């Protein structure tokens, strides 16, 4: 409950993102700004940067999708293998921790799918590649609106200039939120989060100090997050009704299955 509990709590975190995540913003920055930490990526802007580019590194954009269908689910094991070390998450009944799971993990990726991008693309392929916006945005509907509006929030998100330790506690947060629909026990929930929020609060003020107000306008961008499930999931249905060669990787399917 202390400062010093806070700080411990963050260090925490901080230290399983990094045991869990293997792409970190501090690597993703490193590659798109060309520090010598890190390589190059190979720049897919068109058809033919794409062609090439599988040699470097059925429809394209159902390719595409598939490859981005594989990204979610692995990215789904990493962020469920980060929540089981959240201090209280294992302790929640099963039900509540696969409810907060199935509401929670989307939201992380679009979160640290900022990470990943810029105004102008998208790094792909651990890093390998870069995929710009352009690119996205021409492929066939409604495959071509999937991206828009993710660069949307990124260019906002971005804009706070969280790092790897920030954004560690802010995806705790995500997670153990109480008001998920058909959680049985709400009250052991918020008393995590309402932890996390004080741990957060207070990594903000210590790694931004000039920073005034950076956690109000970080809570300000969940609101956002929430929209972009919104609307990606109406782009979900439509796939599924005019796609019937393809269903979503039985992971996905599951917390897809009945959300909202
Ligand atoms: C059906 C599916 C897969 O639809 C999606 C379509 C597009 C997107 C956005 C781009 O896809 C990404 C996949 C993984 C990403 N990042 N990886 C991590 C890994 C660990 C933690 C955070 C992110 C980024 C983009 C997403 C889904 C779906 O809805 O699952």
């Amino acid at each position: 409950p202390e400062s010093a509990d806070l700080r411990a709590l963050a260090k925490h975190l901080y230290d399983s993102y990094i045991k869990s995540f293997p792409l970190t913003k501090a690597k993703a920055r490193a590659i798109l700004t060309g520090k010598t930490t890190d390589k190059s990526p190979f720049v897919i802007y068109d058809m033919n940067s794409l062609m090439m580019g599988e040699d470097k590194i059925k429809e394209v954009a159902i390719r595409i999708f598939q490859g981005c269908q594989f990204r979610s689910v692995e990215a789904v094991q990493e962020i469920t293998e980060y929540a089981k070390s959240i201090p209280g998450f294992v302790n929640l009944d099963l039900n509540d921790q696969v409810t907060l799971l199935k509401y929670g993990v989307h939201e992380i990726i679009y979160t640290m799918l900022a990470s990943l991008m810029n105004k102008d693309g998208v790094l792909i392929s651990e890093g390998q590649g870069f995929m710009t916006r352009e690119f996205l945005k021409s492929l066939r509907k409604p495959f071509g609106d999937f991206m828009e509006p993710k660069f949307e929030f990124a260019v906002k998100f971005n804009a706070l200039e969280l790092d790897d330790s920030d954004l560690a506690i802010f995806i705790a947060v995500i997670i153990l939120s109480g008001d998920r629909p058909g959680l049985l026990n709400v009250k052991p929930i918020e008393d995590i989060q309402d932890n996390l929020l004080q741990a957060l609060e207070l990594q903000l003020k210590l790694n931004h100090p000039e920073s005034s107000q950076l956690f109000a306008k970080l809570l300000q961008k969940m609101t956002d997050l929430r929209q972009i499930v919104t609307e990606h999931v109406q782009l979900l249905q439509v796939i599924k009704k005019t796609e019937t060669d393809m269903s979503l990787h039985p992971l996905l399917q599951e917390i897809y299955k009945d959300l909202y």
